[PDB]
């Protein structure tokens, strides 16, 4: 009934409820960036229809031992979150901004 996450702005297919990842205990991580913008971030093992731009950066990574690149919606270019990589258990994952996704069948 509510297993697919789409881009809230354009409906681009991004992930599935089944791909939710409970990093460090819970799949919901409330984090702030250096600009002080708070994000409810949901961790996914897998995502699709994104465009990863920029170089991977360790600077300000919310997750110890992970570099992040910016994840845009491949369709509309809305900032949906980050790809994380360079870590362990697992090596990679996605941090997507809950309020920029729409859940549905
Ligand atoms: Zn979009």
């Amino acid at each position: 009934g509510a297993s697919i996450f789409r881009c809230r702005q354009c409906g681009q297919t991004i992930s599935r409820r089944d791909w939710l990842l409970p990093m460090g205990g819970d799949h919901e991580h409330v984090v702030f960036n250096p600009a002080g913008m708070i994000f409810r971030v949901w961790c996914f093992s897998l995502a699709q229809g994104l465009r990863l731009i920029g170089a991977p950066s360790g600077e300000f990574s919310w997750f110890k031992g992970y570099d992040w690149t910016i994840a845009l919606c491949g369709q509309c270019g809305s900032h949906l979150g980050w790809h994380y990589e360079g870590g362990s258990q697992p090596q990679t994952f996605f941090g997507l901004i809950k309020d920029r996704l729409a859940e549905g069948p």
